[PDB]
């Protein structure tokens, strides 16, 4: 019926430095909204420990931008164990990047999201096309596999703390943002899919975010569609415009 | 000639809390050590800012224990530049965790090795054969072509900030305690191309650390060979037993 709490999150990918984020960061500390709202920033493991630190805003919570299901012999990574005795209770995972280059298959995206819902974590799982995936038109296709995949590994309970962010890849970066109803229509695709698996309820409060070259130009537009639940904010998130966007969610 | 400055690096890997490491910084920071030796710890991410405010002993220098080479869209990963902005002037690269479950092929680790010089870190560049490959009589070919990648993009001068990590991923793979001897043969033959493709001077200013099962029972054995100028050791190094592993190096 009515759409749940909306997110808006910011997905500062690979890049930050002190004196970059400690401006930002009162930003967002001053910022007020008069709606309910779960704001979400995710900067890099190493920018994690300031950002905790300095953030006071009680309407935002820190993600980490990816993890690994288990602690121990996987020099260079961050498992979601270390991220919780942090204190770090959202994260994101699949990205469509991590998907790309690093080796992130379905499967493994699958394993993460699930640890990571056990954990208690709330996970924000992407999912998305490719350019030549749509030109194909195996768009529907393609986001059903890879929801399914995760799907498979969770329990009933798990959804109440998965939120789906479902990013165009040909948007990413591009400046070329999904129109209304291009998005609408793969958010829909998505609950409708959720709905027959799980049911009324958990596919009418699951958070479905779209991303992918938003803006506070073009955000409005796209959250009054019917299917959309908030966004997953890259480029402008690490702009002052990032409230804006937030606003728009209003 | 004379040995270089040996070099005790910790690899902490995918291990950490603040509790855990809280109680080994301080216990680090207590212990003093007479002789010139260069320590080093590589913390997760999460956890260089806690060691960064934390870690006082003299002879200790931090390490990341990984990186890419760019800032951008690459969620989830921490560039060389980020790092740097940090203050963070050490780095790991090319670890057989990271090449075995993350794809990182000779040209991605070679291309990481180049980007850290270029940059002013000093970079632990990690080799290493499988129990296959050695097996197979390969354990010259692989590691000399994973060395051989790395030096074709760098310059005579760079070698002053390198430093090489033997791996003996065959031993660590099997679930065995490689013997001063069978780490000491790999060595002399790295030391050996070192000194004929880039120099007697280089050759003898390189530190050649063993990578693979260090202990305080073990550590003063293995350095007690001639091509071993120190360790990166694993478990043993996040406890503090790590302490009589430096100590070793005298
Ligand atoms: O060479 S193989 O790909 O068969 C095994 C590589 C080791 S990676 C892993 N190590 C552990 C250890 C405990 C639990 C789960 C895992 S996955």
């Amino acid at each position: 019926a009515s759409k749940p709490q909306p997110i808006a999150a910011a997905n500062w990918k690979c890049n930050g430095s002190e004196s970059l984020l400690v401006p930002l960061i009162e930003t967002l500390n001053a910022a007020t909204f008069d709606h309910d709202v779960q704001c979400v920033v995710a900067p890099t493991f190493l920018h994690i420990p300031m950002t905790k630190a300095r953030l006071t805003n009680p309407k935002f919570q820190i993600a980490a931008q990816n993890a690994i299901t288990r602690s121990g012999a996987f020099t260079g990574e961050v498992s979601l164990q270390i991220l919780k005795d942090y204190g770090i209770s959202w994260v994101v995972l699949g990205h469509s990047e991590r998907r790309l280059y690093y080796g992130e298959t379905n499967e493994i995206v699958a394993e993460k999201v699930a640890q990571a819902c056990a954990a208690g974590f709330h996970v924000i799982v992407c999912v998305g096309e490719t350019n030549e995936e749509r030109e194909a038109g195996r768009t529907a296709a393609v986001v059903l596999t890879q929801l399914a995949a995760v799907a498979q590994k969770l329990s009933k309970e798990a959804w109440s703390r998965v939120v789906i962010a479902y990013e165009p890849v040909w948007a990413i970066g591009t400046g070329k943002v999904a129109t209304p109803q291009q998005a609408q229509e793969v958010h829909e695709l998505l609950r409708r899919w959720v709905r027959s698996k799980l049911g009324t309820d958990i596919a009418a409060q699951l958070r479905i975010l779209y991303g992918g070259s938003v803006t506070a130009k073009n955000a409005r537009t796209l959250y009054q569609m019917r299917d959309i639940n908030g966004f997953l904010v890259g480029g402008a998130s690490l702009k002052p415009e990032f409230v804006e966007i937030i606003e728009a969610t209003k």
